[PDB]
């Protein structure tokens, strides 16, 4: 049976049939397809903020270093010496006066450009020898890349989500911290979970302290209640509303939390004293954005938190989440770092052993789709269409 | 050249080509034309004694959970949710009221009928999303499963033996140990290895105290004294003669222990002072049973062993050993664990040792199929034989 | 893209498309057509000096052992007992009167055939069943082995390389340590790694002390100043003018060390009092060898090193050094441990980190092949050339 056979036969409302979640091919085929080919999450542009600043990370096989140049411009490139290949940024983060590989000291500007390369001979152009650019963008403060020589269109929702964004000024955060994990299951599961809140009441103890179980949040006519809230923030300047991308790609809204919650803690209260952003009024709850195939992402009042997904193998994913607060907030004095993670750092370990049990059902050949609740997995269904109309479309023609 | 081509030329008194032993691909066959076609032992009965209880295993990528109905029926399913896959099960044994699967709390009846699912809407139809029943038989207090829709006959082998396996009151059982442990070589190499006692001299100190190291015990025209032993056996009421199958998938004998031995202890005592079963005399010796693909077995007057071969890699395999004693004999008093365990936990560590260093020179390009002991290794050859027939069939139309 | 298409468009300047440093698909060429085809070196014959004295080692996926035999010759076999394929020396090193095989005692004479197979029955014929031989020379001191049942030419090398390495006397060695790592790249990262110094520089702080950084001396018309140094060694009777292979197979030339260094040692002095040879005069310098795809060797007056380079997978390679001393040199009073490894040690560690990050940054979709230095890696265009050669010769009709 063919990819084309399986994507053929695919109804709505079903889970994927075994080898989209566990084959090699069809791992290959995402990779090549979507992580490839769509805009990606990369990093905050605080943690670029220094002169000769670095950063690096691994999208698939690439690997991909961003860097802020002389001229204050952030661009990225490929991290992979145009002499014989090797990294050049080894470091997860750094600051450079030159990007200097470290086997022949190969030496480029921090705009990519090949300045200095020993004894290559009379006929060597440095022109054809600089670094490989890799497409670029700031999404308020949110650094994304793109690997393909031919981008998909980010302006549409770079401006449609800017009025939410920009009120977080999240050019002014700094990173608080970060969580790198690795779930043993494959990034579509990791998207499904990510998309419902149906496994919420029996799963998450701590972030139903804050988080409301009502589908309409955490999934997909908005309720009189939703409303309500939608106008509180909108009539305070603060945009709230449901966006919806065209072809399903992104969503953006500012949900209420539960009754009197103001934060992600365990005792519902800011986590932060010193709020990241001009947000108003203080419950106006959390701005959710999600943007496939690599994001989603909860902007409070107090601090924001973005979550990083990228594939490691047909089963396996790594989720990186950021906690952002005000460069000024002080740990010990305007944040406690235990209060401000925990909710977290919990419910990712829970999703984490939620992902790894689904994967581990999923890998019997036994395993059949099976139909999704229409009230409580609305989003995973929206997210299953978005991904199969992904791969279909770039398959064709 | 094809799996046809070298199971064609193919001669009885040799080792198989390399292959048949390294090779993904054969592998791949093995579980889809043996390991899941033929019926495989599980787990003794009396690990599902107690209301609700459940017990879990993998068959290659199968998921198997097996559990006491409130009916007292003990049935298995494939321990795979009917929502989005997830296990049901997630430890080795346990009691449960209910299936409740862990991600969103789809509840099922221990006859794996859905008896709620929250939230699917009015054109959800539970009676379609029971759990997949696994086909299950009671060897007389020894849980076989098949996982094929179309299993073969289990009958013929189930009244053969159960005038053997009855006077061990296996029903009346308790696991005082169990012993799992993974063999570096492929589950065709331990077999081999398990089938003749040519190794034994050399590498079993401990077990050449109380098995004889005659070809005929270990391996497959009765001798006078084996005859001789019959007699005992069976003038006492004990079946003990040869049962061999017609296709070679399965064999009983009682056989003699050494020079006035009567269990596998380091003094060759009784292990258990309070039997499992009704064996006579106390001399009866070893109840030797196999069954293709899945299991040895050893069967004293004082207590039993049995031995489970499953497979996880073409290079490893998993061999499950349980001891079982009377449910009524008390660790401390009627045995010691370290003198009931210590001869196979040793002589398992043994076969292990030497399947693994057989493995690593079948890996070299340099092995050909070597020619087998026409007097030591008989047993090999039968069990080399029922493969490859096993496997033509399975092939063929 | 056939690898057949991808050599066709193979330009000498430049470093390797992808796939040959990180395909199962080439990995599997580089053995069935170099590896498995040319000679190779194993140890050094001083390894084998006792009577029934064994070594073993793997060779991609083959199992040798070489031995002692009683008349004195050393010789290969296959480490596969013609029983049912076990490995019969399970040791790196040992002595033994005879082989036997640990699983069911198939003994076998040092010259390899069976002389003793337990119960094999009338029609058995032992003739048909010795270990299986290994073609083996001895290259002054130094063993090679080769896999092919038609190995190539060894002689036109084994004359060539003689009178330079008789002067080592290293028939009369030791072995005073080895060293064996795992670098994660592809084996021919390894070799293009060595084959320049173009990295020395910035990487090997303690063998730039003593190693001279002019590419006349790392890689490939002879300089006055070397020439007066070739001068030197010959007119004392130490050969030392350039040798190269028609083919590029191998090289030799004795070549001078950094300022008034004799040796590989963080103080320059020589590291063993008691010198392994007749090599004059005393700052004569540093003998190097290489011979692909195995060895590269380092010969100096008063010790010598050898390197092996064995394949572990597509990016992984074992590399095994050898420091021979005299047999009579006593460690603790003619040389330290420390002081006669730590140099050599130090620079391999160097060596695998830059290997390492070289694949790491060749593994991206983005890496291209680059451009060799003209005047710095002449030596690895040289190997990548013998490589691609080698390659397409065995491809051919
Ligand atoms: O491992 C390294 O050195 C860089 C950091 C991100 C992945 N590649
Ligand atoms: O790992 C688990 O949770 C179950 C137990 C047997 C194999 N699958
Ligand atoms: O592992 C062993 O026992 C032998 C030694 C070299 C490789 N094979
Ligand atoms: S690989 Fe970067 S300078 Fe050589
Ligand atoms: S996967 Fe079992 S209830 Fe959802
Ligand atoms: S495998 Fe060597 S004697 Fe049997
Ligand atoms: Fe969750
Ligand atoms: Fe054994
Ligand atoms: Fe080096």
């Amino acid at each position: 049976t063919s990819i084309h056979q399986r994507l053929d036969r695919r109804l709505s409302g079903f889970s994927l049939e075994q080898p989209f979640y566990t084959s090699p091919e069809v791992y290959a085929l995402d990779l090549q397809h979507i992580f490839y080919k769509q805009w990606l999450y990369a990093v905050p542009v605080c943690q670029l903020a220094k002169a000769g600043s670095y950063t690096t990370l691994r999208v698939g096989a690439y690997e991909v270093v961003i860097v802020r140049s002389r001229d204050g411009e952030v661009r990225a490139f490929h991290n992979s010496c145009r002499h014989r290949g090797s990294l050049i940024c080894k470091a997860r983060q750094g600051q450079v006066a030159k990007l200097v590989c470290p086997y022949h000291q190969w030496t480029y500007e921090l705009d990519g450009k090949l300045i200095w390369a020993n004894d290559m001979g009379p006929d060597f152009d440095a022109s054809k020898y600089g670094l490989k650019p890799v497409n670029l963008r700031n999404l308020d403060g949110l650094i994304y890349i793109c690997l393909s020589d031919t981008p998909p269109d980010f302006q549409t929702f770079a401006q449609l989500a800017r009025p939410y964004l920009e009120v977080h000024d999240l050019k002014d955060a700094k990173v608080a911290f970060t969580s790198t994990i690795i779930e043993k299951g494959n990034w579509k599961l990791v998207w499904e979970n990510n998309r419902e809140c149906y496994h919420c009441s029996s799963n998450h103890p701590a972030l139903c302290r804050s988080f409301p179980l009502d589908p309409e949040v955490a999934g997909v006519g908005v309720s009189k209640k939703l409303q309500a809230h939608f106008d509180r923030c909108e009539a305070a300047g603060t945009p709230a509303q449901f966006v919806l991308a065209g072809d399903g790609q992104y969503r953006l809204a500012r949900m209420p939390l539960q009754e009197k919650a103001l934060s992600y803690t365990m005792d519902g209260k800011a986590a932060v004293s010193r709020h990241l952003g001009r947000v108003a009024p203080p419950d106006a709850g959390t701005l959710l954005m999600f943007h496939y195939p690599s994001t989603w992402n909860h902007f409070l009042p107090d601090h924001s938190l973005t979550f990083r997904v990228m594939p490691i193998s047909p089963t396996e994913t790594e989720v990186t989440t950021t906690w952002l607060v005000h460069k000024d907030a002080v740990e010990g004095v305007d944040y406690d770092l235990k209060r401000l993670t925990e909710v977290w750092i919990a419910t990712n370990d829970e999703d984490r052993e939620i992902v790894e049990t689904n994967q581990q059902g999923i890998l019997s050949p036994a395993y059949v789709p099976g139909p999704y609740s229409p009230g409580q997995e609305s989003g995973v269904m929206q997210f299953v269409d978005w991904y199969a109309a992904s791969l279909e479309r770039a398959l064709a023609p």
